[PDB]
């Protein structure tokens, strides 16, 4: 089988009741990029990449489309049923840009699943769970307000909460953490506190030192892995990497040298499902819990995250985060990804189990044949 | 789909022109263990595990059969199309015993390939090369005799040689290395020198120190990874791990802490194809060349090694070693694995591409349903 | 003063006597991106960024233009005479993408120099030398052909040569190094050998071990800084970082932990002149020799590299590499950067000292006001 | 342009309501040294260096004047518009003595700013803030007395307090810290506790161990960087370096090896504004908060500190400390540096924005032409 066509789409995603405030990025609307790969036979697979604002990570919508434009001509004729060979071919056309490569990777897995009549999770090792936990991530806000939302989302069924902090005096972050804990203690809910690269080591040290009785993991408190490695021995809370986990090589360093206790991992950042599966296997060998998330996006990226999420050993699964609650219009009205009771059901159909309504996207902004 | 039956077989393989002498194991004949998994549909898949004598590694033929007998009843009804789920189910029945688990893993991949109409290499990421390099491993012997054999094997087309050493005064090993190099220098042939756990650090240091102009990698010179880690900074030849690479966790330590420059990796030791693919991905991220080998065995294990080997980035592929030259009777005379010109052509059919003449194996020593 | 307009240009530069072969990138023509910043006063400054093919580094021409388009609207009204404030403003609009940010940075320095009537080198600490050394980088090729070219370039007056290697059996690289040394020994010519991320540690170890009598520095032998850190203690030749030196934070790690002995540093990679000056100061504090280069490009980027190069302590200056010998048409035929006798004379006028014939560039692909 | 004359002045600064008590130095009056550089054109720039007693650091007033006398003849004819070239010229005349070199560096930046018509901050990267935070540093005193002063200075508007400790039993220091915290908790005021090289590791360990709920950073608790590195892993409060930060090389060690969480940095110690800017850039890359201070002195050194302070990323700016509150007579009655509301306004004029009344200083004690 061979790739005959590649189509790139641009589509807007307004944030319901926005904005969503991360210490590194405040977003009111998101520009997603969809990719459709069409085989010689006419069979199609879909991929998606949607950076969460241009300042969260070294990625942006215009950049995704430029990277896809660079690679697409060189991918016509490739075998989409060989995800590792396909990844190497992409590497031969463009260095880096994992967030764009991931959209091609995902579309190829979708296509492969449809061709063989198999769910993507069953091409990645097998479904370990049909119902996948999610987690709720609060935007930065006022301490009492965030504590209220925390309680609300626990009641909805989320087994884990992530509280975003930073970009303001750390005593306000600490007050927020204490107030959230007062609401959720005794509910069996797991807690993560995400600094999103924004805390100097001075403040990360203080946050952990002041709160030994509060069982958070501290997610990406500082900007660089170098800073995190420097503070780790002085911090008695588990530390998770997120933004620092840019590639498999960095994951190997972190796990092999004992630099973290877990990960928030984004599928587009690591470069797609082929790489994400290897990441999963590394974490399982070292009992490092992790999530399977992305920055943002609709049914296509959400389904990809859910499929890899469904393969994770349940005791290590910190959840699959999706943007669905903030997105008004699903691409697949029948079988799109939906959070229910703080969890996500894996789609039943072959491939990703998603069939997007292309008419929602408008005509492609770029087509390659 | 579900596993309906599991059949375990004992089969003998005497060494042509034996014995084969490893510093840790001398063998005149080998006892292999075959596994047949039968689905409800009637479709079957094959696996194999064959320790190279009982002293090379913590594994033996009677042990392989004991481990399989322990796990088999608990695997009836499992979905054979989910290799990671299947591995976890095995872990729930028996701790360790990767060499036995690998036989089930391989049979599952064979079954998956047959069911979907796909080659096993394509289920593991894709065929990067239809023909893979092999390497010739010499036995321990007289320096000039080993040098003659080395020259002969280069003339046959082997792109790499592994010279076994140890178990005698190291000056004889050094003379062997020097005489081999005299005959193969300028042929572009790669060289490995394998101590097979037998050299005290005293002698590993001496071998490297005396021969800076000879471009070998030093494979498993010392018994423990601890000894290797202690000598590495004082040894200017690349060092490869073989026997020490017992699981993915150990590979993560070695790669993440920079304890070696490559691997001789055995499929059964790491626990099968699911784990081997993860191993491959770790090595590729860090440009660590490796082989895809096993201890011994016929067409089934050989085909499994060849399939994973066919997925490796060619610049990192140190070869696929197979016991075929020492085995009188192939399981599959039409499609069985054969070395030609120091290389191995990947089988072209679905699954492993191997159809063993099951009659050769005798009745099962144990059957489960 | 305020930015009134920003104009982005696409322009082609085919390689004379191409292609130019790097182990990580082979190129027959280059697409450069020019930026013109216009102040309210009407005064203009120029910047440039030109990746050397899309596979050398995580940067490409379409990406440079996407990044500039993303940032430009948010820069209208900014004070162009404040390079650090301007860099922070860019960081607030787009994460990463140093190669694109560098073009804005360079245009700002050009504008500042023109406004104050000062050469850019004097804004960066002062002209230490009116004429700076360059170095010649050979392509990958036959050992004796590369040796001939090396001899020719020494006769032209180049004080340093960089021999590119990798992407083939290392014995050929070693033969190349030996044949080059045979021809240039005793001429006082400095030697670097650049693996361009392509050597497994196995081969980097071998190259150094075999050639202690040849005084090269080994530049970016391996792909990751992690691999380089692992081999450094076993390699007795100085090791320089190039591609790994992605930002000032990484330079701080490398200098502070003693991970390298020098740098091949590219202005666009580090993010522009503001960051490059800090880099220079770090290297001077630790006596780490370095070059001031870029990936490719015409008079604008070349002049920027020459200006920072002119500020470096002469004993630490490994040279300024420019693409001029491979470029048919200069932007400025009166003052453009040219190699003469293996060295480069700094332009004498204010700003970068370059007045590009803007007509050459075509209409802007994007304009902002 | 060229230096035509250098004039060195001696001037006394009585401590208002003295003495000021540091654990390493008690001072009743300070001897400052002013430097005037006059260009061929007649244009002048001013610098200043004022050690805070002869025992605080390896520097003293008689030593400043001796160092300037050594260097001045060798600086006549130099280009004062090239601060890095000028620094190298000074290094070629005298090793070390940064505190004296800094006065020349500052005078040259002043001159450069006047010549180009630009504020010194805009020659160092640009004004990031017109109003710069300061911090108040209490001398050593009785616990209740210091707590009262702490409350008073918070009310005046200082966003940060530094409490000096040491030279007495540590339980008194701990009582002081607790009493200060009781007064300032809930005011959003940041806290530093400065041991000024005086605590044995025994007592630094105790101070941190006993007070996890008090959010100080521990500034230079021990005498040597070696002692600080030894205790750092056992101390859960952020540790800042001050006296140990003697040069850029030491800063590179501290940041690269993760030996501290921030700095109190003195402009004269680091060697002037050229070096201070590089220091600032290193800290910004690693999110290490820092102050921009000096040991003591009037309008000239204060303005230099304010100018570099105005370029610091606001979230990393721990403040600019100046001696103004303790100095009765400003050099520039109109535009001298004044603390107002715990903050300092950047002068508006070119150069440092300061014009000293030379008649206050008396005739030069040494003149060079
Ligand atoms: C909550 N998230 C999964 C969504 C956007 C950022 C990310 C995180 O930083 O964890
Ligand atoms: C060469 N071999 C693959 C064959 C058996 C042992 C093994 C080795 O020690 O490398
Ligand atoms: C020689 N160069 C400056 C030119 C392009 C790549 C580069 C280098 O790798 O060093
Ligand atoms: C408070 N100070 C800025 C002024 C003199 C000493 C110094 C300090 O040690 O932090
Ligand atoms: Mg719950
Ligand atoms: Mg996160
Ligand atoms: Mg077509
Ligand atoms: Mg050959
Ligand atoms: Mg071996
Ligand atoms: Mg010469
Ligand atoms: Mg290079
Ligand atoms: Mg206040
Ligand atoms: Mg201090
Ligand atoms: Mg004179």
């Amino acid at each position: 089988m061979k790739i005959a066509e590649i189509h790139v789409y641009a589509h807007d995603l307004p944030v319901k009741d926005g904005p969503y405030t991360i210490a590194s990025s405040t977003v009111w609307s998101l520009q997603t990029t969809l990719v459709k790969i069409v085989a010689d036979s006419g069979l199609a697979g879909w991929g998606e990449t949607c950076p969460v604002g241009p300042t969260y990570a070294p990625s942006h919508a215009l950049g995704a489309r430029a990277a896809l434009a660079e690679m697409a001509p060189g991918l016509i004729g490739a075998n989409p049923l060989q995800p590792l060979v396909l990844r190497r071919r992409m590497d031969g056309l463009l260095c880096g840009h994992n967030y764009a490569k991931a959209a091609i990777d995902i579309a190829a897995y979708d296509l492969m699943g449809k061709h063989y009549g198999v769910r993507v999770a069953d091409l990645l090792g097998g479904v370990a769970a049909e119902r996948v936990p999610s987690y709720y991530a609060t935007g930065i806000g006022q301490p009492d307000e965030i504590a209220r939302i925390a309680a609300e989302k626990v009641a909805e069924g989320f087994p884990r909460l992530q509280i975003k902090i930073g970009g303001r005096p750390v005593e306000i972050d600490i007050e927020t953490v204490r107030k959230v804990w007062e609401r959720i203690r005794g509910t069996g809910t797991r807690l993560a506190v995400d600094g999103n690269r924004s805390l100097p080591s001075r403040d990360a040290l203080r946050l952990s030192r002041e709160c030994p009785e509060i069982p958070f993991v501290l997610e990406q408190p500082c900007n660089t892995l170098e800073e995190i490695a420097a503070i780790r021995g002085r911090v008695q809370h588990g530390i998770y990497l997120d933004e620092s986990g840019e590639d498999l090589s960095t994951v190997i360093r972190a796990a092999g040298q004992g630099l973290c206790d877990g990960f928030g991992m984004k599928l587009t950042r690591i470069g797609g499902l082929q790489q994400m599966a290897a990441f999963r296997d590394i974490c399982e060998a070292r009992a490092l819990p992790h999530s399977c998330d992305d920055a943002w996006g609709g049914d296509i990226i959400a389904a990809a995250c859910t499929h890899i999420g469904a393969t994770v050993q349940p005791r290590l699964n910190e959840g699959v985060w999706v943007a669905q609650p903030y997105i008004a219009q699903p691409y697949d009205e029948e079988n799109g990804i939906r959070i229910a009771g703080g969890h996500i059901d894996l789609p039943k159909g072959p491939g990703l189990g998603i069939t997007p309504d292309e008419s929602l996207f408008g005509p492609p902004v770029a087509s390659f044949s």
